[PDB]
């Protein structure tokens, strides 16, 4: 089998992407944030504290003839941005782009943190990291991809995120018309539960490529590109007037600037992030100070190849017995 679904930016900055997901019988369609940095499929629901729902579409398991409470199971998650959610668990039928999994764990939120409530466009998350990170207790549950992968034509999914435009998540096949050149594959460590790999270096604008190993994760659920302080300083030094602002929380730059590209290495291959992809707009409405899309990871503990990086590529998440990642230009 295969599946193919369009993913759409939630706003004019590409802050996140939503993909429609069918849950239950009859189908309840929710727009979920596909997140290769986490491993829970959780949704706003009829059980979510009413004051914490503000415009989201909810899953109502009592209206699904295939929903079954997973007795005794609870979940609770906290993300790298400080947000969190928790609740109980149902199993139900879940379909993405024509690919159906029966008995998928659907984690129903009883509580969500304010940042989720305040984002009416995201009805939940669909985790695509390794199932070892799934938070369901006392019996850890499998991701949608883990449940589907034996049935797929090939045990892979691909992320093709758009810049200011829709893109595509495919399951089970590699669309050879969706990229240019070849796909360069690179080793993955699953020791932390992430799609963790090592970039071979970087360049700023038309500058020379610096060969240096940068370990990080491919994370569709993170907006920005978080890299070591040395790398980030070298980038913003090429933007007149850019500075790190402790009060704002990262590098800012004059909105009148033209940003240079940023290149990252994948083996001997190179992925070029155009400068425009690094502009996240005014820090507050009407400001002429703009927020940068490349930020230091120094306070995170891990480097993160978020959407800023991934949307410059066609990305293959190869879930073979030994997983690998593939990147192509597009």
């Amino acid at each position: 089998s295969t599946g193919s679904a369009t993913t759409t930016p939630i706003d004019s900055l590409d802050d996140a992407y939503i993909t429609p997901v069918q849950i239950g019988t009859p189908a309840q369609t929710l727009n979920l944030d596909f997140d290769t940095g986490s491993s829970d499929l959780w949704v706003f629901s009829s059980e979510t504290t009413a004051s914490e729902v503000d415009g989201q579409t909810i899953y109502t398991p009592s209206k699904s003839t295939t929903a079954k409470l997973l007795s005794g199971a609870t979940w609770s998650i906290s993300y790298g941005d400080g947000s969190s959610s928790s609740g109980d668990v149902y199993t139900d039928t879940v379909s993405v782009g024509g690919l159906t999994v029966t008995g998928q764990a659907v984690e129903s939120a009883k509580k969500v943190s304010s940042s989720f409530t305040e984002d009416s466009t995201i009805d939940g998350l669909l985790g695509l990291a390794f199932s070892t990170l799934n938070t369901v207790s006392p019996t850890q549950q499998k991701t949608f991809f883990d449940n589907a992968k034996a049935s797929l034509d090939s045990p892979v999914f691909t992320a093709d995120l758009g810049y200011h435009a829709p893109g595509t998540y495919n399951f089970g096949f590699i669309d050879t018309t969706a990229y240019t050149g070849s796909i360069t594959y690179t080793a993955v460590s699953t020791k932390q539960g992430f799609w963790e790999w090592t970039s071979t270096g970087y360049a700023v604008g038309s500058g020379t490529f610096k060969s240096t190993s940068i370990d990080g994760i491919a994370d569709t659920g993170t907006t920005l590109l978080y890299l070591p302080a040395t790398v980030v300083s070298a980038y913003w030094a090429q933007v007149s007037g850019a500075k790190s602002s402790s009060s704002v929380g990262g590098y800012v730059f004059p909105c009148s600037a033209t940003l240079p590209s940023f290149t990252f290495g994948v083996g001997s291959a190179r992925i070029v992030i155009p400068g425009d992809y690094i502009d996240f707009g005014p820090i507050s409405t009407g400001s002429s100070s703009c927020f940068g899309g490349i930020q230091s990871s120094a306070g995170i503990g891990i480097n993160i190849f978020g959407d800023v990086a991934l949307k410059a590529a066609f990305v293959v998440f190869n879930g073979a017995t030994t997983p690998t990642l593939g990147f192509a230009s597009k």
